[PDB]
């Protein structure tokens, strides 16, 4: 089997990227944040604190046919943006783009931190990485893909995100029109729960490339490309007036100014990140000072490539035997 879903930015920054879900029987609709830096599928529903939801389409257990009540289980979760949620969790037929699996563990909401209230266009996560990070308790539950896996006709999904434009997830295939030039996979390692790989270095605009290991992990579900503290100065300074603010929480930018392209490796070759992709707009409504789209790792522990990153690919989640990660230009 296959699936195919198109995934549509939120916001005119494509702060995140939504897909549509099918959730039980009669199907329920939702909207999820596809997000391969986590493992939880979790849902506003009719269980979830009325005053904590604004907006969001919600899934009810009750009107589902299929819904089972996975007894005993609870789940909770904490984002590395400082967000959470948690509550119970049913079992119910999901289906993504056409793919369907039954018995997937759907994580009811009983309560949501405000951030999710004040975002109405996310309904909750569909989470891609793997398994053991799942916060399903006592018994861990397996994530949508893990499911699928078997039945799918290569154990791999895909994401194509697009700049200020839809996207797609594709599930069981690689999709060989969707990208020029090869795909260059690079290794995987499972043992933080995460897709994570190591790039081969980096560029700043037209200069010359820096040969240098970056560990970090591919996540659809983080907005910005976090890198370390060295290489997000080294890009920084070459855009005039960018400065490190920290009453904004990063840099910063002059909104006049012409952002370079940023090169990252993947083995040999080379992902480059158009200016373009690195400006999330004022840092307030008027402001002439502009977010920047990439920022210091510094803190958080680990590298992140989110959006702004593998918007500029074609991304490879191969869940063979032994995971690995492939990119290409697009």
């Amino acid at each position: 089997s296959t699936g195919s879903a198109t995934t549509t930015p939120i916001d005119s920054l494509d702060d995140a990227y939504i897909t549509p879900v099918q959730i039980g029987t009669p199907a329920q609709t939702l909207n999820l944040d596809f997000d391969t830096g986590s493992s939880d599928l979790w849902v506003f529903s009719s269980e979830t604190t009325a005053s904590e939801v604004d907006g969001q389409t919600i899934y009810t257990p009750s009107k589902s046919t299929t819904a089972k009540l996975l007894s005993g289980a609870t789940w909770s979760i904490s984002y590395g943006d400082g967000s959470s949620s948690s509550g119970d969790v049913y079992t119910d037929t999901v289906s993504v783009g056409g793919l369907t699996v039954t018995g997937q563990a759907v994580e009811s909401a009983k309560k949501v931190s405000s951030s999710f209230t004040e975002d109405s266009t996310i309904d909750g996560l569909l989470g891609l990485a793997f398994s053991t990070l799942n916060t399903v308790s006592p018994t861990q539950q397996k994530t949508f893909f893990d499911n699928a896996k078997a039945s799918l006709d290569s154990p791999v999904f895909t994401a194509d995100l697009g700049y200020h434009a839809p996207g797609t997830y594709n599930f069981g295939f690689i999709d060989t029109t969707a990208y020029t030039g090869s795909i260059t996979y690079t290794a995987v390692s499972t043992k933080q729960g995460f897709w994570e790989w190591t790039s081969t270095g980096y560029a700043v605009g037209s200069g010359t490339f820096k040969s240098t290991s970056i560990d970090g992990i591919a996540d659809t579900g983080t907005t910005l490309l976090y890198l370390p503290a060295t290489v997000v100065s080294a890009y920084w300074a070459q855009v005039s007036g960018a400065k490190s603010s920290s009453s904004v929480g990063g840099y910063v930018f002059p909104c006049s100014a012409t952002l370079p392209s940023f090169t990252f490796g993947v083995g040999s070759a080379r992902i480059v990140i158009p200016g373009d992709y690195i400006d999330f707009g004022p840092i307030s409504t008027g402001s002439s000072s502009c977010f920047g789209g990439i920022q210091s790792s510094a803190g958080i522990g680990i590298n992140i490539f989110g959006d702004v990153a593998l918007k500029a690919a074609f991304v490879v989640f191969n869940g063979a035997t032994t995971p690995t990660l492939g990119f290409a230009s697009k």
